[PDB]
């Protein structure tokens, strides 16, 4: 393209050996490099879909090589090693002088030591994209990438204590790397999980092992699917249900299974609902149910064909009731309400970083466009991604594209924010081009 | 025995096909039965020591039979099943009419379905102590039981996404089974993971697999214990240390790893600890440090030889130091301080049962009297064990025996408490069976 | 001459071969004139005079400087809280001090400091130099510049003194009051009866008395003058009148009433329209002993309180800057969020290592030896250990601060200083008046 945007995601290419292997989080010139001089892989994905439309691919298969190398490594803290499926949150090159390589970042460098879980799931995701995108089915397939593959898998299906199909996480697991109170069984992590385990569905050879495999994703998938859409779902109905259960039931039997008391229930979600409004709950387990939206857990569950499509169009009729807290000036929050006063101190452990509506604590992210764009489309909406693009426009280049923005409706740019964040660039460009052909929704959506 | 407690424990029997396998939970005459009719694996802990040190052992024998084969049926929920491994919170005895048959509550029927991760681990443990004070090798040994040993070793090892050797739960999966902010790295379950492995590296024959099993135990043990006394151990000296941490560190060289903020450290435990006195913390995770006093993961690390003998030493000093607030009138609390106000209503989501001082949330425990006389012999502080004693020798019999205490210094009856609490009855009985035989702890301790 | 002595040597700085101060701190990882003031007293007391007196010299150029913000220039006798060497002298006025606060307090050391080294040294012919007359006048031009109020106490914004941060200090702090107070005491000797500096002594002899007045009516706190106050009538209007500052009876804090003991008083944080601040603050009670603004009664009383709360304003070290801590919203809305100050942290109820030598003066001269010793003991025990630490934190300062700065000088010369007055107590007459 010949757009500023285009030249922008240009400069932020990490090279290595001559060749194009991902890009930078930003291209801020005077904040602490901190982490953002890496390649996130979670920030990598928008900037794949670019290239990836552009048809200009290689960039994108050399990233998903190199970072399935990087899974290869030893990661160890303390004498300790993680499952050997772990991919790492972040990688940079290091030229010690001559010879360059790369050095991951698994955990053990990452501040509060959080797992990157969504990572390996993105990778898979990332890795689908590429072959929908190329028609190249040779690279999944190949030998190292179906060991890679199950690799992941096994971490992902690896036997749980508890009597439930959803992925058990510490804090600050998924795009949300900081402890926020999405511990347990946040909902990022388990639509991921959904939509990667019907990634592998596609990606995984019969031949070996792998019928076991298979057969373990497609039990998994129902179970999750089940699980997720009975109870993570929130509308009015379920609601009043919810608020008139009997606490401390105990039996097979029983309407209120997780031990939900009705006098938890928030005020502002009873207000907050429309008529034909509804999302899928933030977290769930014993005793809990945080009753939190979040964006990025809900839209892909559009996407991934998790929730039905009276659901996904539920979610939508959501956003536009209550465009101002979802949108505002800004698309999109990240969630929504924000953690306040003691609740924000106890939750977060006085994270000065996730203070009320800035970052994760209900900031507004310009990247999650590129998933609302095709949720809108995907659910026949694209008024909707009209307006959100439109806004967006209206500010991120002139305020240099930053990485978030603050206050109840996105007023503000973001605190600490980096400017020319690289995904925040690459999610207006990926909203822009899936306007322009529908189609390439497919690439990250499922049927 | 010809006392009243003995008696007492006898009639709580449960007999299956005229064999003795278990003990209820309470013979409380009045309160609704919930599953206190129960027999609860934790619970028979305690029981099974009395049996053992009596000498009548077919009871112990037969529990840890009988429990062996419930692992073995079938548990699940919604068309997804936990791993093989997994043992019931409890069980009891159903007579259809004619014959008798075995239910048990693998989390399926529980209370917020709160998954039973401290029973799979009381059972290795109780394995072990049978073994020890009978001299019979053969139960264990036997194919069903080696068997039955993997399948929770496959459990507790399966592999994570962190970097740490610890064990992930969710909220309420030890002997607090209600949702109590517990969740991520409580003690409790990291203790009583460390215990199982020392336990099971006796237990498991090298023939087989076994080998590659015992390699992994051996390596889980060193990280698990290196990671709990290095991170998990608070004292002045260390407190003063995180207090000065800076916060946002990135890299692997860095003090502050899990990314605690000073500002949110409690006030409460700087003027709390002694200057001699120091204990093993709550929980660590990303961005968090429960700073709770737990007694019984305390306790159990001094048991286990996870705390060293000065650590051991310097918790037996905390006790001594704040015998009011950890003792009072009624040993022995179960953690310190109580959740209050918003606090208890953000954490437990406003549970009723564990409202301030109450139950799990602060409320004193007879039946933790056992490891407290064992830890107070094992660090030579018997003069602290007949204290203890004394106390609810005082109070027990006179009130029947309750399940808890509630309040500050437990001075009230537990609001919801069943008389007749058997472990409360069992309790008592070991802690004086091990004072007249200091040996019998090594039943329970490890070298 | 132990360790501590040795680092005090290597904290010393040099300008053009002369040795003119020191610096703040020896933390592996300037020179501030307020910090100078105990590392000057040591080199009093050890004979090595020259360092002290090339800092009042060298400090005395700095206060000539043409210095402006915006295109405004300011009063002329500012003094700026630091220096440092780069060879020339660069000083921070406020100009780049954070808060943009002003060093009202580092003028009012410099007299005290001038006067310190003339008793100490017996050398009349320093202060007596144009100058240094000029200095001085230039520093009295600024404190007693006039007032749209009736308040005889200087006014200054928040942050003006040893807490520099925005701590609700503001207005008429006791700090700046008594430090002002003993800076017109010095002047009053230091000033030479001619014809410029008699006009200079008649605003000195015309703003002293009504200052003591003020501060030991107004400022002074004990249970009989907390009973008249709790029984205040609000809104008097009148000159004669006895709620003159309309202070509300009901917003007196609860803390205060069971804090006092029945033989302890108090000099006030603050006092203003509607407003007392209870807060007590241990520099401009402990000063106001040494310079002889309390009566003999009231330095009795405050020591008497010292022993009676013996946990509350030394603990594990000596000696709380303040108490009790703002906490909670309090600390919100009158610090500003400020994290450096969290309750019982730094200024906002830390503990402070250098005020033991101000603490061990004022006990010598009530005559509480025991005090000393015990306060003294108590450092003694951990500073080294810790390094001198910046600061201590908690309600008792049990953890050691939390952005302290190890190898504080004030820390390691408050302790020498100490220790030197305990051993002979004829030395604390360096900073104390007749
Ligand atoms: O160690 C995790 C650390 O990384 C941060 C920024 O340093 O993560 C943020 O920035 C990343 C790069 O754009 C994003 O991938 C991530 O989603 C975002 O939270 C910190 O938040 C976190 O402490
Ligand atoms: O479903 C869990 C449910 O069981 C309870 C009591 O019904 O657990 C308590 O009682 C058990 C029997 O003595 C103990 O083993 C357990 O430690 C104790 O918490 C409830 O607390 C919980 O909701
Ligand atoms: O570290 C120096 C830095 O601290 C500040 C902020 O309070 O002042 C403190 O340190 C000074 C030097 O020791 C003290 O004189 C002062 O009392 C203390 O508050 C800044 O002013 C300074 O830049």
């Amino acid at each position: 393209r010949e757009t500023e945007s285009w030249k922008l995601l240009e400069s932020s290419i990490i090279y290595y050996e001559g060749n194009p292997i991902g890009t930078v989080a930003a291209q801020d010139p005077e904040l602490a490099a901190l982490n953002y001089d890496q390649c996130f892989l979670r920030d990598f994905v928008p900037s794949a879909f670019v290239f990836l439309m552009d048809g200009q691919t290689d960039i994108v298969r050399n990233f998903l090589i190199e970072t399935l190398t990087l899974q290869s490594h030893e990661k160890e803290m303390d004498c300790f090693q993680p499952g050997a499926g772990l991919m790492p949150a972040s990688f940079k090159v290091e030229s010690d002088g001559s010879k360059e390589y790369l050095v991951a970042d698994f955990g053990e460098k990452a501040i509060a030591r959080v797992p990157p879980v969504d990572s390996c799931m993105w990778w898979i995701l990332l890795l689908r994209a590429y072959e929908k995108a190329t028609g190249d089915l040779t690279l999944a397939r190949e030998p190292k990438f179906q060991a890679g593959i199950k690799l992941i898998l096994d971490l992902c299906l690896a036997h749980r204590f508890s009597m439930y199909p959803t992925m058990l996480v510490p804090d600050g697991a998924f795009m949300i790397d900081r402890r926020m109170g999405v511990y347990e069984h946040p909902l990022e992590i388990q639509v991921l999980f959904y939509a990667a385990l019907r990634a592998a569905r596609e990606l995984l050879l019969p031949d070996g092992d792998g019928e076991q495999y298979l057969n373990k994703v497609h039990g998994r998938l129902g179970a999750l699917q089940y699980h997720i859409r009975n109870y993570y779902w929130v509308d009015l109905k379920r609601l009043r249900e919810i608020y008139r259960y009997k606490g401390n039931e105990f039996g097979k039997e029983i309407a209120n299974k997780f031990n939900i008391f009705s006098q938890s229930i928030p005020d502002w979600v009873i207000e907050w609902l429309p008529e034909k409004g509804g999302y899928l709950a933030g977290n769930l387990g014993p005793g809990r149910m945080d009753f939190r939206f979040f964006a990025l857990g809900n839209l892909m569950a559009i996407l991934a064909g998790l929730a039905s499509e009276e659901e996904s169009q539920r979610i939508m009729n959501l956003f536009a009731h209550r465009w101002e807290d979802l949108i505002g000036y800004m698309p999109v929050k990240i969630c929504y309400p924000a953690l306040q006063g003691l609740e924000w101190q106890i939750v977060t452990g006085c994270d000065p970083k996730n203070i009320p509506w800035s970052y994760h604590n209900g900031g507004n992210w310009p990247v999650l466009l590129w998933l609302f764009t095709a949720a809108a489309l995907k659910t026949g909406k694209v008024e909707l991604a009209h307006e959100a693009i439109a806004i967006a426009e209206g500010r991120l280049s002139n305020d240099k594209f930053p990485e978030y923005y603050d206050g109840n409706n996105g007023r503000l740019i973001g605190k600490e924010a980096r400017i020319y964040q690289t995904w925040s660039i690459a999610g207006l460009l990926v909203a822009k081009q899936f306007l322009a052909n529908p189609d390439h929704v497919e690439f990250i959506s499922f049927p």
